[PDB]
């Protein structure tokens, strides 16, 4: 499978499962924060707002939903179950005819804000701080090739 | 086209592009580690491994051009001329035939070298390796972005 394969790749490791974990405690208090920012950014956007058309009610939804997707980015397990959910993620995007490169803009969003609260966190303490980035960067690029799976 | 709408979205600007010349200076005498870094991953990996059998010659010939996209990718100028050539880039690994999974793969090995050394140079003043960072973390992502384009 496409996770597997990258999971080796990479280098995916038990150390960036801790890492992960330790991320989700320092971040999930700002879930809501990010996850305001990340619909900012599409409701900012000429081409990407067209996207969301069911208004107020639309954005306070997708906002829980993305809390959840937070939550599971940084908790885990990463096991197949978990990234069999992120391929049908995927394939939503692809149904409502979301034009792929929308994908990395978004995604580029949350890999910035979680990177800043990243280091705020464990800036302190560097080779953590390295271990939790390297995590980091790894997880969001499987997620994104996970994603990029289901468009072809 | 891609990069022009995603590079709204991302918030692409002036301020990128010299985040990213200033790390340029600092990188550039990292460049062999980080091809031989990438060059490594791909002989270790199961299934990208098999795309490397023209030799020590194909494997030293690819470094060069390797140094050179990462001087380019910090150096640029990140005009329509660059992503063009990116587009052309990302046609010759559909053309080889090489599963675009791995795109992610390799470009994560990028990443994570690229973040280590932006952390090196510039963690004595956080603002700036907050600019840096960002840059990066946009510069890979629309890279991502104009590659999986072509595997469309
Ligand atoms: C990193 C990028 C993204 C992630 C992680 C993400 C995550 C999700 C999740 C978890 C759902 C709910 C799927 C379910 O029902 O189980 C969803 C639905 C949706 N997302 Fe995204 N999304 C991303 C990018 C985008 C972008 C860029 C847009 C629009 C500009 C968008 C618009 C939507 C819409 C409209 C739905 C609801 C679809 C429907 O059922 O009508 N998403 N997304
Ligand atoms: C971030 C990911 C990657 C970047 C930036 C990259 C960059 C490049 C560049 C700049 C070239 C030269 C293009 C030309 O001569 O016109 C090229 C060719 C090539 N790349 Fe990659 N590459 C990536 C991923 C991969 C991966 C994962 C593999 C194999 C596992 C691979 C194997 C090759 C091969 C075999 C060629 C030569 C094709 C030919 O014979 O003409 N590349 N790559
Ligand atoms: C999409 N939230
Ligand atoms: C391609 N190296
Ligand atoms: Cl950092």
């Amino acid at each position: 499978t496409v996770f597997e394969e990258l999971k080796r790749y990479v280098g995916w490791g038990d150390g960036d499962e801790r890492a992960l974990r330790s991320l989700h405690g320092a971040a999930a208090p700002h879930f809501p924060r990010l996850a305001e920012e990340f619909y900012d950014r599409i409701l900012g956007h000429e081409g990407a707002r067209t996207a969301l058309v069911g208004g107020e009610s639309q954005v306070g939804h997708l906002k829980v939903t993305m809390i959840a997707w937070l939550d599971e980015l940084l908790g885990g397990p990463w096991d197949e179950a978990y990234w069999d959910r992120r391929y049908r993620i995927g394939r939503v995007h692809v149904r409502i005819g979301l034009p792929q490169h929308y994908m990395f803009g978004a995604m580029n969003v949350h890999r910035t804000g979680l990177a800043r609260l990243a280091y705020e966190r464990f800036h302190g303490d560097p080779p953590e701080l390295e271990r939790v980035r390297n995590a980091l960067g790894k997880v969001l690029d499987l997620e994104l090739a996970v994603m990029l799976h289901t468009y072809r």
